[PDB]
């Protein structure tokens, strides 16, 4: 999708692309460390077994959608590999994974939303797929269009995230009666994460240098490494805890949920 | 993918992006409306129940391959919100979904027919890919431009006559099945898809890129009809077959003619 | 993704796209026929029925997951019928298949694996799929990046195929034992063409234009149209004759696997 490109002196003075790559590059070098190895142990933590006491599967695997978590960790953390290579080549790098913001995400974030309604089995998946792909597609839109109308990509995807986010939460509370308290306390920190850093990234858009011009693109790429520090790893993990409890729960005791 | 923008100074005169733009615009806003709400209604109906009694689904919820068909028709008036903006923008916008032709298509049309497979229970659901194929035979062919555009247009024509020749064979095997009233429903679906869907390769022979016949704004224009009729009028159809195939196998518990 | 053309008085001489664009046309035309050949016979002969006495399917139709490698060579050959047409208008064309390496690949190759752990019933079959695609997607970014940094690009499809082909081969052995010794010697003859021919792409890249510089664009376009024709058509062919002897040895003589 290239068109630019860092010019032979540099990127000007002053622009945007302006920022402090060898820094950008090591965050983006540390958080693909860091997603990377929770994907891996959150792949092995899945192979070792069902719940704490790590029961052995009936069939000698696990769900193939329950390696979900780890398989989005682990591509965001190729991603991050990508982007601190992109970083550390000054930017503007022919495949660059920090050009178009939220193109990343279209990968990672949708199929994490499937990752959480197969783990807590909420119903329409397809939908909340396709309203998040739709949500990140129209934020990549405004990220891209120079005139006042990305303002209306923004709104578009602004008239996908509220209901959607509005309708998981409520989901979301459908099933949180059903889990036993210790599942409750885990899905708990979930949600506060999900529902507490999900809305920053609308927030980011109106005070980024595409908005009211207080947040840098720099201080962009610092914020959204931490929150995808937060919403592909930590959240991960989260699950990964949820979904242990669970199988202590149902599968290594036997109890049935609060259904 | 973009390459090209608008011209400081506006699109060249007399050429095939020297549209009507606002109007163009208008009518993607027209169409965006009108199938993001018809998507709505697909799914609200869907989350109503089992039928036109509304029967209540056994695990309280509905199957997630029956919302296939409202989400298509939500992302295809996204897509048109989108193609307004650009059209409303002067057009040649970074983002735009209506320079390269088919590339929309590419993410309905292939679901579109899957939730045909799987409303009809067709074999080969094979089929996606097809179309899939099609649609990139398409795409290239509107961005070729010498005359291998013609060689990927036949690439597509060998890849949606086949397609289109067994789809047909496999809805008869069906339409025997059904109901009188789901046939009906069925029929009028089946109308618009064997009687729309040829239309887009005669559209190309004359097109711009053909025999130029047909200038770009009236293709945008003669599309966005055709998306109204193909994604909307289509998805409505085949949420009443399903609503009358739910009232008699589901809320009657009658069998099919099998 | 196109930013650059073929110049009004052709490719430059001495440059890497200064190729025979009629041999390479031809040979893509070649390609793209038996290729599409294969996967419609595939296709035809899963339609058949089970086994090499055609037992009818008791639902009237084969698995989806069946069409797998037939639909995986006809799009292969359908990539190729446009890389010919790429050729024969010169190369440079702006829907070029032959432009941007292994970009095609990412379409066949991870549906192929998928294929794969379908016919073999292989563990961690969406695990496999994300590490074909991603060691793909870093085989683009290598070909696409003009700095050094595409061997770090390189190198992150060698972290992503390294562990891949190490797991798949573990797991293949544990499925070979399972099979009867016909089928035991199909699956042997395309865990030949996999292992073997698999690990050739990372050492072609090595001795390519972007490596060593031993081996031309040109001599890349005839290796990786062999290749495509060993990996997807003939590999594919001896899949679906693996599964034709498994269908006659469990669905048509109703015998149990060494399992
Ligand atoms: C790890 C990354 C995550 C969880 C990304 C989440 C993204 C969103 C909640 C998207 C937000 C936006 C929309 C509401 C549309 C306007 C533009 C965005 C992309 C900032
Ligand atoms: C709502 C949109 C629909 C149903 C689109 C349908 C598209 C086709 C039937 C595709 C037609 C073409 C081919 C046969 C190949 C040549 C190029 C196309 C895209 C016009
Ligand atoms: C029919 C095509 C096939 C089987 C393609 C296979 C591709 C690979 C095994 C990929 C190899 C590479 C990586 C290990 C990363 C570096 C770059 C590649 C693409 C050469
Ligand atoms: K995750
Ligand atoms: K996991
Ligand atoms: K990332
Ligand atoms: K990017
Ligand atoms: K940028
Ligand atoms: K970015
Ligand atoms: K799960
Ligand atoms: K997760
Ligand atoms: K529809
Ligand atoms: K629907
Ligand atoms: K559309
Ligand atoms: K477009
Ligand atoms: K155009
Ligand atoms: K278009
Ligand atoms: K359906
Ligand atoms: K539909
Ligand atoms: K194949
Ligand atoms: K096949
Ligand atoms: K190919
Ligand atoms: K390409
Ligand atoms: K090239
Ligand atoms: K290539
Ligand atoms: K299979
Ligand atoms: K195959």
């Amino acid at each position: 999708p290239f068109y630019d490109s860092r010019p032979p002196e540099g990127w000007p003075k002053g622009s945007i692309n302006d920022m402090d790559y060898p820094l950008l590059g090591s965050i983006c070098a540390v958080c693909c460390v860091f997603v990377a190895g929770s994907g891996i142990w959150m792949l092995y933590r899945l192979d070792l077994g069902m719940g704490y006491s790590c029961k052995p599967y009936k069939s000698g695997r696990a769900p193939e959608v329950n390696s979900l978590s780890g398989i989005i960790c682990l591509l965001c953390g190729t991603m991050y590999a990508a982007k601190s290579f992109d970083f550390f080549d000054g930017g503007g790098t022919p495949f660059s994974l920090n050009w178009y913001w939220y193109l990343d995400y279209v990968f990672t974030t949708p199929l994490l939303i499937l990752d959480f309604a197969f783990t807590l089995d909420l119903p329409h998946k397809i939908r909340y797929f396709f309203a998040v792909f739709l949500t990140l597609w129209c934020g990549v839109a405004a990220f891209v269009t120079p005139s006042a109308y990305r303002f209306a990509y923004y709104a578009l995807g602004c008239c996908w995230f509220t209901p959607f986010a509005l309708s998981l939460m409520r989901h979301v509370k459908e099933r949180y009666l059903v889990y036993p308290p210790k599942c409750q306390r885990w899905l708990f920190w979930a949600c506060v994460i999900f529902f507490g850093f999900w809305p920053m990234f609308p927030i980011l858009f109106i005070f980024s240098w595409l908005g009211t011009g207080h947040i840098s693109q720099q201080a962009f790429y610092i914020i959204h490494a931490f929150l995808d520090l937060t919403c592909k790893s930590i959240f991960g993990i989260l699950m990964t805890v949820f979904r242990l409890e669970l199988e202590e729960h149902t599968e290594v005791q036997g109890l049935p949920l609060n259904e």
